[PDB]
């Protein structure tokens, strides 16, 4: 495995996906994030391209990986939010656990709240 | 001393706010400073604002050589909060962008908000 130069550091910030939505008003739950390259250093983000709700879905999500910082907020009624941020380290098989706890005032059919991963492709990163 | 790979980490506390139209449809440019020169950097949108709940939408491009892609901020009903542009500061730490707006109100409109991302490794 031949590192990539510091010189040719790029930033690859095409990974996107979806958040699992709740079956529940209040819930407090996990989701895997698979497919990652193993022992790799990202920095998660928010995004949104979603029509609001207009029934106040909050969401708040943080990383269960060793030495992860950070927190994400989502909230899609009047005060808009789409914030924050988590520095993690995917797992030995590419993999990073999150904690998802909501708190929806209407949750009839939830449009996912979305992400985007952040790689820089430097080293063996 | 520059950073070894083996010590990568992210700075992505660079936060800011982009200049606010006084046009309803208008376009014009930011000088974003205080970058190390010649760093590369990623800029993605964020958002902690009330809505105007008149359609104010705003893309953003960058000026400099070698920056990609495309940020979309819409705050009405379809909410975009979207996109990402990888640049490098020049060589005094700065970097240039457009701003085109096309927003249905105009009164005292808050500011979309970004948020800079630094790979700090080498000497980035």
């Amino acid at each position: 495995p031949t590192p990539v130069e510091v010189s040719q550091l790029t930033y690859n910030a095409d990974t996107i996906g979806n958040w699992v939505p709740p079956t529940e008003l209040k819930q407090t739950y996990t989701q895997d994030i698979t497919g990652l390259k193993p022992n790799s250093k990202f920095i998660i983000v928010p995004y949104m391209d979603r029509v609001s709700s207009e029934v106040l879905q909050k969401c708040t999500i943080t990383c269960n990986e060793v030495d992860a910082v950070g927190s994400i907020s989502y909230f899609d009624t009047s005060a808009i939010k789409c914030d924050g941020y988590i520095s993690f380290q995917a797992n030995s098989i590419g993999e990073a656990t999150f904690t998802l706890v909501t708190d929806y005032q209407g949750a009839v059919d939830p449009k996912p709240y979305q992400y985007r991963i952040i790689r820089a492709i430097v080293g063996n990163n």
